[PDB]
């Protein structure tokens, strides 16, 4: 059966296998930015990707991702509403089948045509798979796209999509360097919650930025041709990897602006 985003497997099915879905911290949740409070205890963020080592690009069959080397304090976050530093081990992407909808946080309702995900585990766990049974265990840096101009940093990854169009492909990823995927401003929204795919986990903190960036028409179209599924298998195209906004229950969104 296994999970997925389609009519029998998607979103509104994750219950029954992961009953954490009907939790009290899930994300994605739309941003309301008239009831967001600032906090002028929170501090600037601090990224520091100078010493990224890319090495692989997968797809997975829900999304693809490009892994980093995580074995040492190479490329990592700090600051903002974190307390210790996280180390950067893999991004992906969330994306529509049309330019208005795709991202999984929402700002006022409305939607993007994709959201990226950094995402860092917090360091005094030790490895991945301990961070993401805690409550602090990892931070997610979410990225809004908006078609527009192209941006340059992000065509050495659209180049290689055609290398992985299939579930379990994967290719090399050499010096590949994250920065050029970062909005010129850092401000942000903040608040706890979790993996927006099974297992669902609640184990992330959010760190949700004010500034999309924007990504040309053609370099999404090529997100819009990988498969969900494996080679020799009817084609499913992958679209619409993305949750629908749960709800906030008891909790508030911080803003690093006012
Ligand atoms: O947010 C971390 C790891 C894997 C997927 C998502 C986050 S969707
Ligand atoms: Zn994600």
């Amino acid at each position: 059966h296994h999970w997925g985003y389609g009519k029998h497997n998607g979103p509104e099915h994750w219950h029954k296998d992961f009953p954490i879905a009907k939790g009290e911290r899930q994300s994605p949740v739309d941003i309301d930015t008239h009831t967001a409070k600032y906090d002028p205890s929170l501090k600037p963020l601090s990224v520091s990707y100078d010493q990224a080592t890319s090495l692989r690009i997968l797809n997975n069959g829900h999304a693809f991702n490009v892994e980093f080397d995580d074995s040492q304090d190479k490329a990592v976050l700090k600051g903002g509403p974190l307390d210790g530093t996280y180390r950067l081990i893999q991004f992906h992407f969330h994306w529509g089948s049309l330019d208005g909808q795709g991202s999984e946080h929402t700002v006022d309702k409305k939607k993007y045509a994709a959201e990226l995900h950094l995402v860092h585990w917090n360091t005094k766990y030790g490895d991945f798979g301990k961070a993401v049974q805690q409550p602090d265990g990892l931070a997610v840096l979410g990225i809004f796209l908006k078609v527009g101009s192209a941006k340059p940093g992000l065509q050495k990854v659209v180049d290689v999509l055609d290398s992985i169009k299939t579930k379990g492909k994967s290719a090399d990823f050499t010096n590949f360097d994250p920065r050029g995927l970062l909005p010129e401003s850092l401000d942000y929204w903040t608040y706890p919650g979790s993996l927006t795919t099974p297992p669902l986990l609640e184990c992330v903190t959010w760190i949700v930025l004010k500034e999309p960036i924007s990504v040309s028409s053609e370099q999404v179209l090529k997100f819009r041709k990988l498969n969900f599924n494996g080679e020799g298998e009817p084609e499913e195209l992958m679209v619409d990897n993305w949750r629908p906004a749960q709800p906030l229950k008891n909790r508030q969104i911080k803003a690093s602006f006012k």
